[PDB]
């Protein structure tokens, strides 16, 4: 995250860490044993690290629970990112309270100008790479249509919405990828891509979650 804020300790329970030796990807808790966060995180050996802040230090809070399984959705493409989403089942239940929690699912999209929070460990740099050890924060809005399209012409689809600020300064970047964008106390979007971290005129791109949500309830009721 670029110009964001430090968090604090758990204030935001449902963030998890993907681990492989190092932290490499963000996700969100959306149940004590499912996990939604971007398929370009997808890799095998992967570890969820919940109830975490600083992610080089055991302090207390911490759950490291093995992924059983990684679904990622069957029309992912590599090569325009539409719809990049995966679901990870862990291998045991998380045990949940006030410090790890899960967030709700959207019943609706959400509008333009609707102010989101999105967190993560990924660089603070937008130019060379400074990766921190808690937790960061940031609020930024939701776009209109036009201004995103008009940002990235012919690589928007349905499935994404851009979020952020036009006069640069402030995004999430690589490290964050996978992670939350919560609008109100839903999950509306996953932090996919964008080019450059903090650019003017080039906000982040964001996986629409709304857009999913019958998909997720189907695939997680037949695993
Ligand atoms: N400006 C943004 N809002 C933004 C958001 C997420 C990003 N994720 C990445 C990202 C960048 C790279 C290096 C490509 N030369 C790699 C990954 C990556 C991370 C984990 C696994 C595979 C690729 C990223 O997510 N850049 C990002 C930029
Ligand atoms: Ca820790």
């Amino acid at each position: 995250i670029v110009g964001g804020y430090t968090c604090g300790a758990n204030t935001v329970p449902y963030q998890v860490s993907l681990n492989s030796g190092y932290h490499f990807c963000g996700g969100s808790l959306i149940n004590s044993q499912w996990v939604v966060s971007a398929a370009h995180c997808y890799k095998s050996g992967i570890q969820v690290r919940l109830g975490e802040d600083n992610i080089n230090v055991v302090e207390g809070n911490e759950q490291f629970i093995s992924a059983s399984k990684s679904i990622v959705h069957p029309s992912y493409n590599s090569n325009t990112l539409n719809n990049d989403i995966m679901l990870i089942k862990l291998k045991s239940a998380a045990s949940l309270n006030s410090r790890v929690a899960s967030i709700s699912l959207p019943t609706s999209c959400a509008s333009a100008g609707t102010q989101c929070l999105i967190s993560g460990w990924g660089n603070t740099k937008s130019s060379g790479t400074s990766y921190p050890d808690v937790l960061k924060c940031l609020k930024a809005p939701i776009l209109s249509d036009s201004s995103c399209k008009s940002a990235y012409p012919g690589q928007i689809t349905s499935n994404m919405f851009c979020a952020g600020y036009l006069e640069g300064g402030k995004d999430s970047c690589q490290g964050d990828s996978g992670g939350p964008v919560v609008c109100s106390g839903k999950l509306q979007g996953i932090v996919s891509w964008g080019s450059g971290c903090a650019q003017k005129n080039k906000p982040g791109v964001y996986t629409k979650v709304c857009n999913y949500v019958s998909w997720i309830k189907q695939t997680i009721a037949s695993n």
